[PDB]
C-alpha cells in the first residue's frame, strides 16, 4: 500500500517505510538500469534554494516554521544574496547544520551521538598559526586525558574568487608512510603522499612505524605552513593483549582521537572547506582496518606465526584468529589506558537503536549496509539483518579534492 | 554511462560495457539507493526475449549469423506466432542453465559456472515422476561426498495452467516444530514448510535434525508427499580439531545445497520447478545456519562451553565462539571427505572469476553485501572489491510461495 521503500529486519521480522527519502534534493549514483551502492567516490538561483531549505529545518526543527521570524530571516538571507552572492549562519543556526549534518552522513556508525557534539565557531580565523592554535584546542577540548568528546571546528566558508582554507592532511593525526628505496613502505601506506608532501615543505622526516605527522595548513590563497603538533597533546596507546603476553613485545599502537580534516561541510548552500570533526573509535577501524589490511600495516601474518598457527593453508582459519586477537587487543589496551572506544557489538547495537529514534523523529535513517556493517563478525551484529535505505540529504559532509 | 569499477587494494580500475545488456530494471534510483534489500517487490515481450536468447546461442558456439541459426528463429517465430509460446531443444536449455548461473549477482560459487550437470526433466507428468528425477539429482550430485553440480529441469509454466513446484524451498531440510511456548525446537527457518509437512499426513519426529520430506505438486493438483531415503542424504557429524567437547554438542549437517523454490528463465520461458545444487561454502553452515540468532542460534552455548566471559560484548566472545564453529565444519567436512570450501578460497576464486569474466564479457554483474561472507569480510579480496549489480538474462527469480 505505502509508496515509499519497505525497509526489513529480517532477525526480528518487523517492517517500516522510508518517508524521509523524499526529502532528498540530490541524486546517488544508482539507475533502475545498475545498482552502484557498492563505489567509494560516485549560481544565484541554485545557491538560494538551497539556503531557502536549510532556514526552514531551521525554524522547523525549533517548532516556528511559518512565522514571522522564519519569513524574516527568509528575507534577510534573500536580500544578502542579492547584493553580495553569498550569506551567512547565525551562530546557533551553525550548531544545527553541524549536527544536521552528521546526523545525515550515511556512513557513520556513530550517529546515536547525533546530539551531542561540541560546535567550535571559528569563522574569525585570518591565518594559518590561528588555525594551529584553534586545531590544539579542539584536540586539547575532544580528547579531554581519554574521556573523549565529539567535536567540530568550523573554519570560515568559500568566498567568490578568494582562497580555501584547507587542512591538508586527511586527518589530524596521521602515523608517517615512508616509500622504501626496496619498494616496501615503513609506516601507514595510506600516508604516503602527504609524507612526501611534508618533507618537500621542509618537515625533517623521523624513521618510526608511528612517528606522528606534522600539520599542512591553508590560509586563503597562501601557501600552506607546517606545525608540528606537540607529542603532549597526541595521546595514544600502547597495544598489548590481555592474555598473549607477547603481543606487547611487537611495539604496536595507536592515537587515541580519530579527527577527520579533509571533508567539506555544507549547510544549505555555503561550502566549509575547513571544519575538522572528531568522536571516538570503533575497534574495528583500528583493530581490522588500519593493522590487518593489505594495504595498511598489514599484521595478520606477524601475528599468526605469533600465535603459532598454520599459514600456509586457508581452511586453518587463521587470518580469522588473529584478526580477533588483534581487535580484542584494541579493546582491551585502550580500556586499560581508559580512553573511549566502542566494540563492533556495542556499536551496532546502538545503531538500532538510533534506527528506532530516527523513524519516530524523521521516518527513517538514510544507511549505507557496506559501511555499516563492520569488518569482522558482519552476521554476529543486528545491522547485518536490517535493510537500509541510502540518500543523499544535506546539509551534508562531502568528499573534496585534494588541495595540490 | 560506462562505471568505473576500482579495486581498493591494488587500485586497479576496470569498467563494466556488461551492464548495457540489462533489459530487467533493479530497485535503485537516482533519489536513493535500495542495493540492500532481499526482495524486489505477450507476443511481442516473448518473441524478443526469445531471440536475443537464440542469438546467445549461437554466438556462444561462433555459429551466429550462419544456417542453423536462421532457420531456429525460424522454428521460434512460427512457434509463437500461432501457439503464443515455444519451445527450447536441449542443448539451448544446457546453455541457458549455466549462464543463469553465470548471471546470478548474489553468487560467490561462480567461477564453477561452466561445469554444471543438466538433467532435462521436461516429459514429467507426475509428482511422482518428479520425485524420481529428484532422487537421481541427489544420488548424482552427492557421489559419495564428491560433490558435483547439477540442475534438474522440470516442464515449463504454461498459460492455461498451474505450475509443477516444489514447495520445499531446498531439497534438504531440517524440520521446525513451534513447542508449546512459542519457542522453536530444530531449525526455525523451516517452521512453516514443517507444518505444510505435517498438514499432508506426514507423521513428525522430536529431534533437531528431522530430515523433511518432499512435497511435490504437478499442474492444479494437492501436492504429493514423499521421504527422501535416508541413505540418499549424506550428513557431516559436526567435531573441532582441538576442542573434544564439540562433538556433544551432537550437531551436524548435510553435505548437498540444493536449493528448489526458484524459477528459472530463459529466453522468456519460465521453469518453476528447476533444482539446482553445488556445493557448501563453510561460513552457510558455521555462521548463518548455526549462529543466526533466528536459526540454531549455537553461540552462546558454544562461548559457555569455552569458558569465555559472555557478561559483556567487549570479551568478543561471540567472534571467538564464531570462528571455532566455522573450523568444526571445515574439520568435519574434511574428515568426512566431503567437498567444501573455506570463504578465504571461495572469494580468492571469485577474484579470478571477475577477471576471466572482464576478458571473456566486458564486466560481471556481482551483490556486494551477499558476496561478502558474514564474517571476516574485509580480511578476504572482495570486500575492497567495488562491484556493479544488475539483471542479465538466462536468471534465477524468486516466485510466490504455492500456497
Ligand atoms: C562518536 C563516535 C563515532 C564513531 C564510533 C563513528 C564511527 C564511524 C565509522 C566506523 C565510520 C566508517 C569509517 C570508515 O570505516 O572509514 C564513520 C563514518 C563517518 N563518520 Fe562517524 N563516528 C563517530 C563520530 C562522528 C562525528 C563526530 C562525525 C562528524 C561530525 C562523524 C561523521 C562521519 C561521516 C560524515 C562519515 C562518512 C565518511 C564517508 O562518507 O566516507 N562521525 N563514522
Ligand atoms: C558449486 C559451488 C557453489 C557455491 C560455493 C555457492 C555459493 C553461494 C553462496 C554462499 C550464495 C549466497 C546465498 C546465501 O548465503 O544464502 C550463493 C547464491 C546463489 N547461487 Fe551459488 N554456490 C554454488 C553453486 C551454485 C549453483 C550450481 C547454482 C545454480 C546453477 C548457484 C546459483 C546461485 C544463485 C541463483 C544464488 C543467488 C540466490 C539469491 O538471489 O537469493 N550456485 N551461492
Ligand atoms: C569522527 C570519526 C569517528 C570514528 N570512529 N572514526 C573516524 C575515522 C573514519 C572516517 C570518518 C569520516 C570520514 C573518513 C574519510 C573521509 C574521506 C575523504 C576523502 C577526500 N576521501 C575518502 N576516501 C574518505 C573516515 C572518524
Ligand atoms: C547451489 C547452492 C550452493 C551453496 N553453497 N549454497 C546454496 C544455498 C544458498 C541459497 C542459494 C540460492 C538461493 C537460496 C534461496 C534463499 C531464499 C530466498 C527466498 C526469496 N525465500 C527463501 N525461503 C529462501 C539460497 C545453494
Ligand atoms: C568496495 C567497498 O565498497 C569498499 O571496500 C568499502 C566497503 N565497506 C567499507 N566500510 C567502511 N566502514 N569503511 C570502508 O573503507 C569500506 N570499504
Ligand atoms: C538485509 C541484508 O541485505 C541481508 O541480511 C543479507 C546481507 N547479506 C547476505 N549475504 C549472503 N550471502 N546471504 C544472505 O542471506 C545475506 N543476507
Ligand atoms: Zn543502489
Amino acid at each position: 500500500g505505502p509508496k515509499f521503500p519497505r525497509v526489513k529486519n529480517w532477525e526480528l521480522g518487523s517492517i517500516t517505510y522510508d518517508t524521509l527519502c523524499a526529502q532528498s534534493q540530490q541524486d546517488g549514483p544508482c539507475t533502475p538500469r545498475r545498482c552502484l551502492g557498492s563505489l567509494m567516490l560516485p549560481p544565484a538561483e541554485q545557491l538560494l534554494s538551497q539556503a531557502r531549505d536549510f532556514i526552514n529545518q531551521y525554524y522547523s526543527s525549533i517548532k516556528r516554521s511559518g512565522s514571522q521570524a522564519h519569513e524574516e530571516r527568509l528575507q534577510e538571507v534573500e536580500a544578502e544574496v542579492a547584493s553580495t552572492g553569498t550569506y551567512h549562519l547565525r551562530e546557533s543556526e551553525l550548531v544545527f547544520g553541524a549536527k544536521q549534518a552528521w546526523r545525515n552522513a550515511p556512513r557513520c556508525v556513530g550517529r546515536i551521538q547525533w546530539g551531542k557534539l561540541q560546535v567550535f565557531d571559528a569563522r574569525d580565523c585570518s591565518s594559518a598559526q590561528e588555525m594551529f592554535t584553534y586545531i590544539c584546542n579542539h584536540i586539547k577540548y575532544a580528547t579531554n586525558r581519554g574521556n573523549l568528546r565529539s567535536a567540530i571546528t568550523v573554519f570560515p566558508q568559500r568566498a567568490p574568487g578568494r582562497g580555501d582554507f584547507r587542512i591538508w592532511n586527511s586527518q589530524l593525526v596521521r602515523y608517517a608512510g615512508y616509500r622504501q628505496q626496496d619498494g616496501s613502505v615503513r609506516g601507514d601506506p595510506a600516508n604516503v603522499e602527504i609524507t612526501e608532501l611534508c618533507i618537500q615543505h621542509g618537515w625533517t622526516p623521523g624513521n618510526g612505524r608511528f612517528d606522528v605527522l606534522p600539520l599542512l595548513l591553508q590560509a586563503p590563497d597562501e601557501a600552506p605552513e607546517l606545525f608540528v603538533l606537540p607529542p603532549e597533546l597526541v595521546l595514544e596507546v600502547p597495544l598489548e593483549h590481555p592474555t598473549l603476553e607477547w603481543f606487547a613485545a611487537l611495539g604496536l599502537r595507536w592515537y587515541a582521537l580519530p579527527a577527520v580534516s579533509n571533508m567539506l561541510l555544507e549547510i544549505g548552500g555555503l561550502e566549509f572547506s575547513a571544519a575538522p570533526f572528531s568522536g571516538w573509535y570503533m575497534s574495528t577501524e583500528i583493530g581490522t582496518r588500519d593493522l590487518c589490511d593489505p594495504h595498511r600495516y598489514n599484521i595478520l601474518e606477524d601475528v599468526a606465526v605469533c600465535m603459532d598457527l598454520d599459514t600456509r593453508t586457508t581452511s586453518s582459519l587463521w587470518k580469522d584468529k588473529a584478526a580477533v586477537e588483534i581487535n580484542l587487543a584494541v579493546l582491551h589496551s585502550f580500556q586499560l589506558a581508559k580512553v573511549t572506544i566502542v566494540d563492533h557489538h556495542a556499536a551496532t547495537v546502538s545503531f538500532m537503536k538510533h534506527l528506532d529514534n530516527e523513524q519516530k523523529a524523521r521516518g527513517g535513517c538514510p544507511a549505507d549496509w557496506a559501511w555499516i556493517v563492520p569488518p569482522i563478525s558482519g552476521s554476529l551484529t543486528p545491522v547485518f539483518h536490517q535493510e537500509m535505505v541510502n540518500y543523499i540529504l544535506s546539509p551534508a559532509f562531502r568528499y573534496q579534492p585534494d588541495p595540490w
